[PDB]
């Protein structure tokens, strides 16, 4: 006889896994393969799921046709169900560090760079149980799973080709520990003290993102949290980001739009060593997305926009500053 069965170093070779990926591997085959068994939807099934999780037309194509057989793609069936199980297995559980398997190299199929949006979508029936459990409104559960589309539209936009790198992130979903509840997501957090609180953060990124919208967010987050998962028992919400910078101010007005928005915040940090750009990045992501152009390339239609690129010219960097936002 000529076949091989599938195991940790067999799948590492047949898609192209560098040396490291060892561990991770013997891990997931020392946790079984999933008791409840992994399956894909197909064909019209699959399209309106990925409709549904508002993936692009164009990338939700060629997901379907690149869609792995058990039978056909024997490693990425291994991998999957096994990675699919490394999540479930957390599922409520926010302490568990977001380990959602490595990237498959991009030169084996569209599989491979669709690989961990096949692990989303084998997963979409558990997380939907558990929302079910705690009682939470689907509305709620559906609206939170969308961002899948956001960033599969975010990889494509920033390199070539379809793909989703950013399967840490989707742990969250998955594990229902992150709800979107209006404009704003809210996930269960606790600090490495042990106090528990909520992370804040912002899907669509670039998008209209208004005070009253922030408002009714921040208004929802403690009782529905105290709804769903009493214990818990958070009360403020922790976050970073480049709108928190007080350097904004010296450019725009108390009632511009990101100005409210920082008013909801209680700043904790301090102004970083001189020369630091870690808000640069985001901050030129968020108002233009960018890409890479000259900055006299960029448009000025608002303060904000105006802002943004004035600062840079005058030399200067924008900053990621941190705080927190005592729930209503």
């Amino acid at each position: 006889g000529s076949h091989m069965m599938m195991d940790p170093e067999t799948v590492r070779i047949a898609l192209g896994l560098e040396e490291r990926t060892a561990a991770w591997l013997t891990e997931l085959d020392e946790l079984g393969p999933p008791a409840e068994p992994v399956r894909l939807p197909r064909g019209e099934e699959a399209r309106d799921l990925l409709r549904r999780l508002e993936v692009p037309e164009l990338d939700a194509e060629e997901i379907v046709a690149a869609a792995p057989d058990p039978d056909r793609d024997p490693a990425l069936w291994w991998l999957l169900e096994r990675t699919h199980h490394a999540i479930v297995r957390h599922m409520g559980d926010h302490r568990a560090k977001p380990r959602g398997g490595p990237p498959l190299p991009y030169e084996g199929g569209a599989a491979a760079r669709y690989f961990h949006v096949y692990v989303f979508l084998a997963t979409v029936p558990a997380v939907r149980r558990f929302h079910a459990e705690r009682g939470i409104p689907d509305e709620v559960g559906w609206e939170t799973l969308t961002q899948l589309g956001e960033l599969v539209a975010i990889h494509r936009r920033k390199y070539g080709q379809g793909g989703m790198n950013m399967q840490w992130w989707t742990t969250y979903h998955l594990r229902g520990i992150l709800y979107r509840l209006g404009r704003l997501q809210f996930s269960l957090a606790t600090g490495k003290d042990g106090t528990p609180h909520l992370g804040l953060h912002v899907p669509e990124w670039g998008g209209p993102l208004l005070p009253k919208a922030y408002d009714e967010s921040l208004h929802r987050a403690r009782p529905f949290f105290d709804r769903h998962f009493p214990e818990h028992g958070a009360r403020v919400a922790w976050g970073s980001s480049w709108m928190l910078d007080p350097q904004l101010e010296e450019y725009l007005t108390e009632d511009s739009n990101i100005i409210q928005l920082a008013r909801f915040w209680t700043l904790t940090d301090s102004a970083p060593e001189p020369g630091n750009a870690d808000g640069d990045s985001s901050i030129l992501e968020f108002v233009f997305r960018y890409n890479g152009q000259p900055l006299d390339e960029l448009p000025q239609r608002s303060s904000l926009e105006r802002a943004v690129i004035a600062h840079l010219k005058a030399g200067r960097h924008w900053h990621m500053r941190t705080g927190f936002v005592k729930l209503p």
